[PDB]
């Protein structure tokens, strides 16, 4: 009787999903990662969400982001998200791709999506292999993903690879130039995405910024129909895991209700987990809600990070100490910004 509606419901959620993903149905593995695809495939991150690979498509390195959706299995700790709970990432990640090749609101800074499917199957076996070597390499905080029967749903987006995070690259960042560098361009990003969908990230820790070497020595964003430049010192910048954000698409808001979690808001070692208390307080946990501020909070957590854990390989000369000076100061000031847009716009670290 609510048994009738509820599956009409699930359903319905499922139906959009696919066609976010242009399907109708389930579509098996082989059909996103033929074996050529899927031969190439080596696991390069995971989380609780699920797994990572690198491969080619196209004579180009993508990324191929897997996620368990809708089983009963516990992965990683956590439940598997439904085709209600999992929309957001999938819409989102395809608003923020289109930034690139939008005229008055432009950015390259958020990760390229090639497509998203809704995929049904057991875990490949060349996966699990791929799975495998990582475990040994690196070690994994995962399950080994070998027990979905082959009903399973997954959804598994497919990303341009964006290079390495900041975290891993920890060490390998030269200067205090290179820092201000991502940080200007992380600041450009958001501020883009806020002046285009009223986005806010909600979960920018050090993972989910990418670097990559570029020969550009000038990247260029558009805000609100000005075309401005950014020296690359050598590295582009990309925002990826849309997971927690919210943006709106013509005039409705998409976003991660998590109104009613409470593990988000309770960790401890890391800055990283001040930052989701600090957005529940600002926005009394109506998460729907536009709160920019929230960029400024994740930018502040980032140049934190950048001053306080970043082991660089060239200090160094006067010149770096000034900049060093004026991280330190953006560092203090921030926080008395609106907005990544207030703060592109307006900090002087920027000009």
């Amino acid at each position: 009787l609510g048994s009738i509606e509820i599956s009409n419901k699930k359903a319905s959620d499922a139906e959009k999903v696919y066609g976010e993903c242009s399907q109708k149905g389930p579509v098996p593995f082989s059909h996103c990662l033929p074996t050529e695809k899927l031969q190439r495939c080596e696991k390069i991150g995971e989380g609780v969400f699920g797994e990572v690979f690198q491969t080619i498509a196209d004579h180009t390195p993508v990324a191929i982001k897997i996620i368990a959706i809708e089983g009963p299995d516990l992965v990683n700790g956590s439940h598997q998200k439904t085709f209600e709970e999992i929309l957001p990432e999938i819409i989102i990640s395809k608003e923020l791709s289109l930034l690139s090749g939008e005229v008055c609101n432009r950015t390259e800074g958020f990760i390229g999506l090639n497509s998203v499917h809704c995929v049904q199957g057991s875990y490949p076996p060349l996966l699990l292999k791929a799975w495998d070597h990582y475990n040994s390499t690196k070690g994994s905080a995962n399950d080994r993903p070998d027990f979905f029967k082959d009903d399973q749903l997954f959804i598994v987006l497919e990303f341009e690879f964006g290079g390495i995070d900041l975290e891993q690259m920890r060490t390998k960042l030269s200067s205090l130039a290179t820092a201000k560098s991502i940080l200007h361009q992380l600041t450009a990003s958001l501020a883009v995405a806020e002046a285009s969908l009223r986005f806010e990230h909600r979960d920018l820790h050090w993972g989910n910024v990418l670097l990559k070497k570029t020969s550009l020595k000038k990247l260029h964003y558009t805000l609100n129909g000005k075309s401005s430049t950014i020296p690359s010192c050598g590295l582009q910048v990309s925002i990826i895991d849309y997971t927690l954000s919210r943006l709106e698409r013509d005039g409705i808001v998409v976003f991660c209700d998590v109104s009613m979690d409470e593990d988000l808001f309770t960790g401890d070692g890391d800055y990283q987990f001040d930052i989701y208390r600090l957005m529940k307080k600002e926005n009394n946990n109506r998460w729907g809600e536009y709160h920019p501020y929230s960029n400024v909070l994740w930018l502040h957590y980032l140049t934190d990070k950048m001053l306080k854990q970043m082991t660089f390989k060239t200090c160094n000369t006067p010149a770096m100490k000034q900049i060093k000076r004026k991280i330190q100061e953006f560092h203090r000031t921030m926080l008395n910004f609106s907005s990544a847009t207030d703060l592109l716009c307006q900090h002087s670290l920027f000009k």
